[PDB]
Order: structure tokens, then C-alpha cells, then sequence
């Protein structure tokens, strides 16, 4: 199933957020140089920039205007995916990377 | 109501693609060396980047995914909006892009 942007991260990529999409964790690691932003399993479990996503969307993350002051990394999230930089370790994350955008919106 | 992000298009502002969203038409202007992007009701009404966008979406304009093959100046319509970079015209012009910007998805 379209194994196109399936890379694994790249060694000088760097952590830089996770998302809690309803207790499942993805780490998001940016390689600067490239231009590049992947999401996989791997994350630091000491991080400030962590972002709780869940389908009924209570806290209204999935909001992307709504929450334009505290949803920083999410917007870039969802830019790069729309501007082609995106890549997903995994087939499976893919999946879920998708489905979590599917539930977003531009209000 | 937030005359923020309600700013008349610059003089070096350059035209590159127009929505007709329902059967209104709105022209997407760019000034390159700002990085700032303006949606007015001026366009050039001979262009080839025209994108007719509608409420029941039967085109699936609203899809940006979807579309990705087809849809680039509304991927970064979208990115600039969400990334700060959206200038509009008029608050009636913002309250339109806004209501355009609610139906689109991610998928």
C-alpha cells in the first residue's frame, strides 16, 4: 500500500514534540538540512511540548484556528504534510498519522 | 470584530491564482519579499489558475489530500492561513475565506 513516504528518521534528525492521540504517542523528529519533519513511536518521555489529541476533541486540539495561540507544533504538523515534507516510519503510523488528520479542521 | 489580519493588498503585491467559491471569485495575490499573501476581490480574470470550489464539493476541491496532485495553490492558501501568513481585504472577504476555510479537510 504506497510505501512513499514511508522513510525511517534520518540519524541527524532531532526531537521536537509528541502528540498523544488517545493514549497512543508519536514522537515527531525534524532533520533541519533536509527540510524534513518524521513521525514515529520513538519519543522522549521528558518533554514540555506534548499535545493531547482524542477523537471527541474536548480539548479542542483538533481545532487548528481555534487553539492558534497554544497549537504551535501542530499547525507545522499539518503544514508539512499538506507541503509534501512529511514522512512516517511505518505503514502503521501512516494509518494513524492519517486518521488523525482526518478529525482536523481549519475553524 | 478583529480588524487583525484585515490589510489592503500592498503595491508590490503580485497576482497568482483565483477560488470561485460558489459563484463569488476571489483573487490570491502574493508579495514575495513581505511573505505575505492577500485575498481581494480584484483578479485577472484571464488566468489558467482558476479553482472552483463549492459547498457540496462534487469536484472534492475541499480534500487537499485528495486532490494533492491538482490543488497546490490552495495547499499553500492553507499553510499561509495557518502559518500567520493570510492577509484579507475586508472583514466581509475574512468571514467568507473563513467560511470556506471550515469546510475544507485534511484527507
Amino acid at each position: 500500500d504506497s510505501q512513499v513516504f514511508i522513510e525511517k528518521r534520518s540519524k541527524d534528525s532531532k526531537f521536537v514534540f509528541s502528540i498523544v492521540y488517545n493514549g497512543f504517542t508519536l514522537g515527531v523528529w525534524v532533520d533541519v538540512n533536509q527540510g524534513l519533519m518524521y513521525i514515529d513511536t520513538a519519543h522522549d518521555p521528558s518533554t514540555k511540548n506534548v499535545y493531547t489529541l482524542t477523537t471527541d476533541d474536548l480539548n479542542e486540539n483538533m481545532m487548528l484556528i481555534t487553539n492558534y495561540k497554544n497549537n504551535y507544533h501542530l499547525r507545522k504538523l499539518a503544514s508539512a504534510f499538506m507541503n509534501g515534507y512529511l514522512r512516517f516510519d511505518n505503514q502503521v503510523i501512516r494509518n494513524i498519522a492519517y486518521e488523525l488528520f482526518r478529525k482536523m479542521r481549519i475553524q
